[PDB]
């Protein structure tokens, strides 16, 4: 019950505010509560999502975590040719994924499937992607999913999501030189879970884990993270190994290039010793 | 008892941070000042806004403030007098100061209401302003710069809230200056037509370091870093704070980070080329 021309508020002790132009959508779902609205034309954000009252997607600067998932991801591994998105119903990391021809096919599940009819309905350059035959996507728990894939089915899984078990379970089902990139979390709100999530990722199994900071302008403090974890050792994932500039969409992309791959890694010193 | 930031040249956008306590809310002769205490449960701490937009706060200020004094200081050769042209909170001052090479520190700020307030609310920044290699100014750093002869400065900041050849005529010929340098998400257009004209006042180059400050509107700003003289690469550091003793002293910056700040999104790429 958001109404056009009235404020959309997200909140210790800060709030953001964006003006509303044109609610589009605005109910609970069976999982999370979902708001869609055209924000103030005056201003850039364009069409907004959020889910359970807090922004997750905008026209405006949608491309930058979809584009560092999908890219630091698929950029790091030797021939990524089975991918795994776990989320991302709103469809923009599966369509960077797409973007690599070595794809062959792309397995995407999210559990709220009405996340990916809105998306459909009210975002289609970012969710055209839905509709690709090189993508499976199913509605269903990631959780579930994993624990029924066989082991060494993927290359590369992304937990594009808003537990020891479920870390084994991705581990067990990437391949041996599989590539796993985590859900994003801040320096600044977040820094102990970072820091946990890192030594617990590395003891699970994975060879090496490193952090990639990037410019998110929406998320809570403007950046956000992901953890890139390799299964198989000696892999430096913080130099692309197949460097995006040989791959002919390169200049497609708004704001991923190899000098901001190797850029994300550095991070301010307080953070520094995630990654060394 | 909220603070409600909301600047009419980006509409329908607002944030804000609960009131704990207002220190000062004044007119001065230049600009409204407002200072408060945030909501203790959350990690601004105190904060200082100018206009009605935030400047300063405990939490995040060692960002700008060492990216700003350390950038410029570490592109020099060896910068032994330095201008400030603003900063009358003390946060550039008290970076630039860690660095031996310098021996003397001028800083103008036309605001002296700022400094007083800074000192009674922001010790920690503006302890600097009492420094015996430093001289503080009470006055308007574009009479100031007129008024200076050629050839004064290694290094010139602005930290702010006919002039540029002034700030070009005073630095000496390796001079750096670097200015305060506005959001690559809602200012972008100010960013390319400041770059270029920076440049035609005749710096031979301009490029723009980005950094990650919480608090500012989408959480990032950056400053030009500007040389006078040409073929200097500003993106790779000339003095690496890693080999001065104050180097682990420092929060944000390091030389990672230095080379790091002057990679720019592809969007915002034709910045730097
Ligand atoms: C919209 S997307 C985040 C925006 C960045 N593209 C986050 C999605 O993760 C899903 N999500 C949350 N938990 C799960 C589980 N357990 N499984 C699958 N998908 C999940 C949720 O439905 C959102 O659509
Ligand atoms: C607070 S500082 C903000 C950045 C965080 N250190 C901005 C300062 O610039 C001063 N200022 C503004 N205009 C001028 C001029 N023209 N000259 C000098 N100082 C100036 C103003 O009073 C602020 O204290
Ligand atoms: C003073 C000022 C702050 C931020 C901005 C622009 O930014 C935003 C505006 C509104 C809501 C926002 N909500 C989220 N989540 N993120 C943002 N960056 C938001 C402009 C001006």
């Amino acid at each position: 019950e958001l109404i056009s021309g009235g404020w959309f508020r997200e909140e210790p002790g800060q709030a953001m505010s964006l003006r509303v132009e044109k609610v589009l959508y605005d109910a609970p779902t069976k999982f999370q509560h979902l708001t869609i609205f055209e924000s103030d034309p005056k201003g850039p954000w364009g069409t907004v999502m959020a889910l359970d009252g807090c922004i997750q997607v905008t026209d405006y600067d949608e491309f930058v975590y979809h584009e560092v998932l999908g890219h630091t991801s698929l950029c790091s591994h030797p021939k990524p040719e089975r991918v795994l998105i776990i989320g991302g119903g709103d469809g923009g990391v599966l369509r960077e994924v797409l973007r690599h021809g070595t794809v062959e096919h792309c397995d995407l599940v999210d559990i709220d499937g009405e996340v990916m009819e809105q998306s459909k309905q009210h975002f289609p350059q970012i969710s055209r992607s839905l509709a690709d035959p090189r993508a499976t996507v199913r509605v269903g728990d990631g959780l579930a999913f994993v624990r029924q894939t066989p082991d060494n089915t993927y290359d590369v899984v992304i937990i594009d999501t808003t537990g020891e078990a479920f870390y084994k379970d991705v581990l067990r089902i990437l391949k041996p030189d599989g590539i796993c990139c985590n859900q994003g979390e801040s320096i600044w709100l977040d820094l102990e879970l970072i820091e946990k999530m890192s030594r617990f990722i590395r003891e699970t199994g994975f060879a090496s884990v490193q952090y990639a900071l990037m410019h998110v302008p929406t998320y809570p403090c403007g950046s956000i993270g992901t953890l890139v974890c390799s299964k198989k050792a000696g892999v430096d994932v913080t130099k692309p190994l197949r460097p995006v500039e040989d791959m002919p969409f390169a200049k497609d992309l708004k704001y991923y290039d190899s000098e901001m791959h190797k850029a994300s890694f550095a991070l301010p010193r307080f953070a520094r010793h995630i990654n060394n």
